[PDB]
């Protein structure tokens, strides 16, 4: 096959001893990679074919959550064909992969020093440290950016992941790759993000991707939307209300402590317990589960039995760590192998929605806040 990179792939020259250090990143970022296809493509539940994933928690007509093959979406069925080509041919993959050691499209960091301890090449990496950044950032975002950060091994070890995957994936099992991806706290500075903690106990990074360390750009022609990584979810936080164009998976690694630790809540746009208005090229969904009746729309997250789940395109999705034992614990949250499958078309835009009493109520938001959604048609 024939491998073009992305535009910001530079060539580039490393020592004997550094090229050690890219090659340990690389080859872990390989295993990842050839453990995300068995998790696509390893029959799971009553697929014969791929894994089944849920795809609404809530299905308004039968009241009960609705799975899917995963492979059936042709998206999936596209990043299964590229990571194929990926792990085929290595080498020509390789010339799209960089240590994102001197990036420039934006920061990049690692969670702290004893993150960065990890591996020889996250030191050499020498990525800005998160504990630096929420010191200086302080107040209650920085409160819980640093309790996150301090105890980010702890955190993203207690994972299980003997059952959907065959290999460890997790920082224990692939320690380079977790250790020497870029960090990225993605609601740190975003005022419409929500809670506090939520902002600070929020971070995420892409291994592969148009923002990854493997950035490859077309296979044979055909446009890579796959953009795969990892999420870090600190506990008794809530998000608000997201949707976006791209569709979304996500595989739970944590193992919980309480069978409520780790709730999430995907529904179609046009799902029967929303009210929609059609806007200009677009929908106004208005969610209200207030009452308790947002209860139903979420279910527990595992990594056996509700393991996997997929967002169809703009599909109402949140992340809910505030119930149970999640006022018990401690050194605690919500940890995921992430994924996108469209990254290279229409737009990326993570979109919140926001509360319908104004902004004044955002630092307290949560599933049982009504809240409206601005929607927009994506390209067919
Ligand atoms: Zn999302």
């Amino acid at each position: 096959a024939q491998f073009q990179c992305q535009d910001d792939v530079k060539p580039t020259s490393y020592t004997t001893e550094e090229q050690k250090l890219v090659d340990q990143f690389w080859n872990e970022s390989l295993i990842y990679l050839d453990q995300y296809l068995k998790a696509l493509e390893t029959p799971t539940g009553q697929c014969k074919d791929s894994a089944q994933a849920t795809i609404q928690t809530y299905n308004s007509e039968t009241g009960k959550m609705q799975t899917q093959c995963i492979m059936k979406y042709r998206d999936v069925e596209l990043v299964a064909k590229h990571l194929k080509a990926v792990l085929a041919e290595p080498d020509k993959a390789k010339a799209c992969f960089d240590p994102q050691k001197n990036y420039k499209a934006f920061p990049l960091y690692t969670p702290s020093a004893h993150v960065q301890n990890l591996s020889a090449t996250s030191k050499w990496i020498n990525r800005p440290l998160l504990t630096d950044y929420y010191k200086k950032i302080g107040g209650e975002i920085g409160a819980a950016g640093l309790e996150l950060n301090e105890n980010f091994l702890e955190i993203t070890s207690r994972t299980d992941t003997t059952l959907h995957w065959t290999k460890d994936v997790s920082i224990k099992g692939l320690p380079t790759l977790w250790s020497s991806v870029g960090w990225i706290p993605f609601y740190a500075e975003n005022p419409n993000a929500g809670s506090d903690r939520f902002r600070g106990g929020y971070l995420y990074a892409e291994v592969m991707g148009p923002w990854g360390n493997l950035r490859i750009k077309e296979i044979d022609g055909e446009k890579v939307g796959a953009e795969i990584g990892m999420t870090a979810q600190l506990f008794n936080t809530s998000a608000p209300y997201h949707y976006h164009h791209p569709q979304e998976i996500y595989m739970t690694l944590t193992k919980p402590q309480c069978i409520d630790q780790n709730k999430h809540m995907v529904m179609h746009w046009d799902n029967n317990q929303f009210k929609q208005k059609r806007s200009d090229n677009g929908w106004t969904v208005n969610i209200d589960g207030s009452k308790g009746k947002w209860k139903k729309w979420f279910s527990n997250q595992d990594p056996e039995q509700n393991w996997l789940t997929y967002f169809e395109r703009n599909a109402i999705h949140a992340f809910h760590t505030l119930e149970g034992c999640n006022q018990t614990i401690k050194n605690s949250g919500l940890v995921t192998v992430w994924a996108r499958t469209t990254a290279q078309d229409n737009n990326q835009t993570t979109q919140l929605c926001r509360p319908m009493t104004g902004a004044k109520d955002i630092k307290t938001m949560k599933p049982e806040d009504k809240a409206i959604c601005d929607l927009d048609d994506w390209k067919p």
